[PDB]
């Protein structure tokens, strides 16, 4: 349970924004799996994706701030098997294939895709490895600090993606007026709240009236409850890779979760089952997360944009690989090398 902060540019600064068709010709596609890139060409990707979309010009944004931000959002990352730098970036890049493929240009407007992605980078920020009812029974710092307030790491990353912002010579919004900045920093907060899965639980009837009502792009509420969907979409874009995708985000997953049970028992607490390795069985929870979480989530994405409906039928495919592979994985936990490579 011991995830270590690397801390407390030139190579970038010569040649950081590629085309994006030079990082990969499948790049903007829904077929591109982010984390089969090296972690050291992440930084370099980041802004050829904020270039891609016109950001930097648009919006006037310094290069040399925009690669010293990128690079402290990279050191912001622990290293827990999941919730790590590599998860952030992959997060991003389906943020950028859902401006690139739904044409999203058409429901918010830029500032707020913007925000979005930005959002993508900063949304787990210095995450531990542990969920937010283990804060509170820790009575850790960030227990007390937000545990009154809700989404305690939620609070945290939002907290730390500020204090980034604040650090000289990394403030890309530096040059903004009050009234944007504000903007900024109000889309940032809302979004990586957002994250929240009791708060996706929260406002699930809202969004899935707002698809059987169909999007209104004047309703101010329409754009708050897209950008809370859309941020789920991209937490969750592994369950839309290839089945060797899934089942390795699923051992990543279980491997953090059951170290996070482990920490508990050491401190005389039984935990959740799910992070139980002696009574969780992976393929029945990856189904009902599925079945409750994803599946839901990628429908809704399906019912507001037509195109997303690939999305959709992968994640629903990657359930029923979760069938077929219970009758291989006949045991609780994972096996003692911490693979499912067998199945
Ligand atoms: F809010 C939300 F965006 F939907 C969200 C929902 C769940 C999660 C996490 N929990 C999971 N639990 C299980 Cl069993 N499998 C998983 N696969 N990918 C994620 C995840 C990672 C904390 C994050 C965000
Ligand atoms: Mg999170
Ligand atoms: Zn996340």
């Amino acid at each position: 349970s011991l995830y270590k902060k690397a801390g407390f540019y030139t190579k970038l600064l010569h040649d950081g924004i590629q085309p994006v068709a030079a990082i990969d010709s499948n790049f903007a596609s829904f077929t591109y799996t982010p984390r089969s890139l090296p972690e050291d060409d992440t930084s370099m990707a980041i802004l050829s994706m904020l270039q891609d979309m016109n950001f930097i010009n648009n919006y006037k944004i310094d290069c040399p701030t925009l690669a010293r931000f990128c690079l402290m959002v990279k050191k912001g990352y622990r290293d827990p098997p999941y919730h790590n730098w590599m998860h952030a970036f992959s997060v991003s890049h389906f943020c950028y294939l859902l401006y690139k493929n739904l044409e999203l240009t058409n429901y918010l407007e830029d500032i707020e895709i913007f925000a979005l992605f930005i959002s993508c980078m900063c949304h787990d920020l210095d995450h531990r490895g542990t969920n937010n009812s283990f804060q509170v029974a820790s009575k850790s710092v960030l227990a007390a600090l937000y545990s009154s307030e809700g989404s305690v790491m939620e609070r945290h990353h939002f907290a730390q993606a500020i204090a980034i912002l604040n650090t000289h010579g990394c403030n890309i919004f530096d040059h903004f007026s009050r009234k944007d900045y504000q903007r900024m920093l109000d889309l940032m907060r809302d979004i990586i709240l957002a994250t929240d899965l009791a708060h996706h639980l929260r406002i699930f009837k809202d969004l899935q009236k707002m698809a059987e009502v169909g999007y209104d792009r004047n309703n101010k509420q329409h754009h708050r409850l897209l950008l809370c969907l859309l941020m789920t979409s991209c937490d969750l874009s592994d369950q839309t890779k290839g089945w060797k995708t899934t089942r390795k985000i699923a051992e990543l997953i279980y491997k953090e979760f059951f170290s996070q049970g482990d920490l508990e028992k050491a401190m005389g607490n039984r935990p959740m089952e799910m992070m139980d390795r002696e009574k969780a069985y992976i393929p029945e929870l990856q189904i009902s997360f599925m079945e409750h979480i994803a599946m839901p989530i990628y429908k809704l994405l399906q019912d507001l944009f037509p195109k997303a409906a690939e999305l959709y039928e992968r994640v629903a495919s990657n359930r029923e690989h979760w069938t077929k592979v219970s009758h291989k994985f006949t045991i609780r936990g994972l096996p003692s090398n911490n693979s499912l490579d067998f199945l």
